[PDB]
């Protein structure tokens, strides 16, 4: 299993404004948190280039149209992993209120037993606690591509000011990472599909597009 | 194998601080390093939590009660992982000498043919060296874990003084890794001990803890 | 495959204006990139030390006097490995000029087919598109090591003014990765050939020696 | 029974600032007091010199390679020994939950028969009341020394400041007492384990050693 290990750097400031805006708009029929705008990011970023939602049976490989996303919750007796189907359809309120659904499901007891079974990219993020940057479990027999999310640290960035010919102004940054599997995804295609996701996350504006 | 790699970001200037203050206290009798406080903290931190410190037999686990810490040496002859055995009943003095002498009798020749078997995590690191910020070698057949070091760096690091609104002051700051086996450590217990680690070195006093 | 991953981290801004000066210079017969640096670097790295550009046959391994290296190129086919021998003899316009007239036959079609064998270290670099930092492709059967380069960020630097206690100017870094066999090149010697890449790399003036 | 009472008199001013970070930085789960400082600094003196912890039977005397501490508690009934074992291995949370739960035991009832019988040294303090001093209760029958605490008061100590050419300021004192058999333990080793100690107890950041 050839797993290479690819990295980008992304910038979250725009994202805590939009959600802090959301969020104080909100009445309290939803909440929002970080991951919903990556994982809704992350089915554009599949609807943008197919190539990665893809996977391998004996010999021939299957590309799906549509996009299913697997979310990885922590749980006292394993790891579980939640479906959520269409996410290119819905928007973020509905798939907020279906994951925190399935949370709370996982919590309380067992789910219903093919909401293990299907999806194209598993997502892990333990970016609740500090002290942990970067982390690749192995991706899932199913799958073709795992895209795992760290904590948010707080960095200087490039800034151009006037009175200050180098100037230093701080800001919120992450860190993620994405295991292929080379025998479908190669390199090229993953460095497209990474770049052209930070470009849609970067600027939050363009998730409505 | 399905060893993912997990990391975690420490600062270490209290280390530098109170390894300078016990070295000028110190009339000689021993030698303080900051793979000492390492192998310490690490060691209480396995007391913390006991299932990092585990082994896998043919299908069955069997956990270990207490510590056993194996560390790496270079030799011109290959790798070789001599063994401290009772390091959380151990000062820091007494495993201080016992790594000296071990790798000096590694330098003199061969040792004695049991200090190779057994051992419940093992400790690599070249932070000796300059150009080595991340490394992971892989997992020891009868181990769980394997935490390896690279070497301190100096990097801005978050402030809020009063008369700078972001202020910048600098300090020194290590990289840690570690790569788990998936068959008996899953990532959220990892994620648990590497915070729980970090916790213990960020702030050196609770090691006497 | 016991695959492990050490990484530098470099200064480039040397290379940068040594690169500028060079292609300033130039009359028209030669374009200069940063990968045509890397890739003499390494030549004489791995004359340095002739561990690490070795290979593995059944039991036994051969080590091989000459470098040859192997340069990756991203196609529509798929992955493409043009092969540049006697790297240490020849300059860096010659290099140059054979990298480019490669790079334009795998545009055009498919190459002379015994450009595929050979070679001691596969290099590929990503570093034309941003959003990638750290990547590792899986090590050639044939080869031994497979060094990976990363985009060019511009973070802060380690400075000591006089009026600014602390200060702080910025300079370009670049992320480089190794993966080694772990079967022929071990640890030590793996950050040995690194740290001395480094050295070479930071100060480029020590090329033409 | 010729028992010879020595003295110490020490400074705690340190022992109070370490004791009110580690409480301050503790979320509940232990609770730190002057007597642990004490009976782990004991232990470790104990440790340095093994002279002081032996036993005198018919005629020959036994030395005890290991440290265990009695300690005194006041109960209605009477006065009452509870016994710690191995502290040198343990920390200081360890034996301060030992401890307590011991001391709440004796409150609640009668404590189990075999903490009553063993030991090295017997460690009595009632510096929670003011108006004590010195105290030296009579060794126990199996045991060779017995240390005894007073209180805390508030005396000037030496200072060279510049200003003042005398100068004057205050800190925190203490006193110690120990009364030894002279049958095992002779008056120059008791005053080099008592000057090792206030060695140790002075500047508490070599208790960790």
């Amino acid at each position: 299993n050839p797993h290479f290990f690819v990295t980008s750097e992304l910038s979250v400031s725009k994202l805590l404004k939009l959600r802090q805006a959301l969020n104080s708009s909100a009445e309290g029929r939803y909440k929002l948190s970080v991951n919903d705008f990556l994982i809704k990011a992350i089915a554009v970023a599949c609807k943008r280039v197919p190539a990665v939602n893809s996977s391998w049976r004996d010999g021939v490989i299957r590309q799906f149209d549509t996009v299913d996303v697997s979310v990885a919750v922590a749980t006292p007796t394993g790891l579980i992993t939640p479906i959520v189907k269409g996410v290119e359809a819905k928007g973020l309120e509905t798939i907020s209120a279906t994951v925190k659904e399935l949370a709370k499901k996982a919590r309380d007891g067992k789910l219903k037993p093919e909401d293990y079974q299907g999806g194209t990219i598993s997502i892990s993020n333990m970016g609740m606690n500090p002290a942990v940057e970067r982390f690749t479990a192995i991706i899932n027999p199913p799958q073709a591509a795992i895209l795992a999310v760290g904590t948010t640290k707080k960095v200087a960035v490039p800034v151009e000011n006037e009175d200050g010919t180098t100037g230093v102004e701080w800001d919120d940054q992450i860190v993620v990472t994405a295991s292929f599997d080379h025998k479908v995804v190669d390199g090229a295609v993953g460095a497209e599909w990474m770049r052209e996701l930070k470009k849609v996350v970067e600027n939050p504006l363009e998730l409505l597009l």
